């Protein structure tokens, strides 16, 4: 399912997200996934 992981340890894991998901607010973290839209 996911994109890639979210690590809370890592403190951009939204701008990652979203950069795996093709842009701003486009990926979402959810625990541990990051999850496209």
């Amino acid at each position: 399912a996911m994109c890639m992981p979210c690590f809370t340890t890592d403190h951009q894991m939204a701008r990652k997200c979203d950069d795996c998901c093709g842009g701003k607010g486009r990926g979402k973290c959810k625990g541990p996934q990051c999850l496209c839209r």
